[PDB]
Formats: C-alpha cells, sequence, structure tokens
C-alpha cells in the first residue's frame, strides 16, 4: 500500500559472473554473524544487481544463511554456477526486521512487510 514504512523491504540481487568473476567484497563480523557488503565495485554485476554496502546477506541462491558461517555462505555462492542470487537488507530494513523479530526472505521482497507488533488485537477473547 501507500505506507511510508513499506519501503523497509529487502532486495533480491541477481548477478552473473561478468568478466571472470563478481565484483564485491564481503566482510565477516566478529560479533554479529553473517556476511555484510564491505564494498562493491560500481562497474560490476554486483552493483547492478543491487548489492548495497553495509547490507547483510540473508539468502543466497534461494537458501537462507542466517546463522551460517563464512565458508557455508561463500561455498553456496560458488556452488551457484555462473550466476548467484543474493538477498540483502539495508540498515533501516534490518533494524525494522530486528525490532519485529522477523527474518527477511524472498516473500518480503514484494510483500507489504510483517504486521506491526506481530500479533496484538485481542479480538473476541472468548477462550471457551
Amino acid at each position: 500500500g501507500i505506507d511510508p514504512f513499506t519501503m523497509l523491504r529487502p532486495r533480491l540481487c541477481t548477478m552473473k559472473k561478468g568478466p571472470s568473476g563478481y565484483g564485491f567484497n564481503l566482510h565477516s563480523d566478529k560479533s554479529k554473524p553473517g556476511q555484510f557488503i564491505r564494498s562493491v565495485d560500481p562497474d560490476s554485476p554486483a552493483e547492478a544487481s543491487g548489492l548495497r554496502a553495509q547490507d547483510r546477506i540473508v539468502e543466497v541462491n534461494g537458501v537462507c544463511m542466517e546463522g551460517k558461517q563464512h565458508g557455508d555462505v561463500v561455498s553456496a555462492i560458488r556452488a551457484g554456477g555462473d550466476e548467484t542470487k543474493l538477498l540483502v537488507v539495508d540498515r533501516e530494513t534490518d533494524e525494522f526486521f530486528k525490532k519485529c523479530r522477523v527474518i527477511p526472505s524472498q516473500e518480503h521482497l514484494n510483500g507489504p512487510l510483517p504486521v506491526p507488533f506481530t500479533n496484538g488485537e485481542i479480538q473476541k477473547e472468548n477462550s471457551r
């Protein structure tokens, strides 16, 4: 809808090996797990696919890598073949997901994001 916060949604980056590889660098954080975009090359399929800096890898090739290690994620990317699809979330987007305890995925891409407060609504509390 026309919600001012409905823009807090992830993006699916689809990138094929251009020259002889891809053009981005991942950084593994020593406190928080997951691969974050350290830097991306503007003249590569990575930037074209929508690989924003400081964004975190959530899914790769349709596989969710929340809680996975550096080797697991990287090996999955390499096992994608000539191209790979990365799912990333912005700082604002990820903070939104954090506060709602929601894990970003492909469905949230074109979805109107999770419902506020997760549940709420004590509608017809009969409990009989």
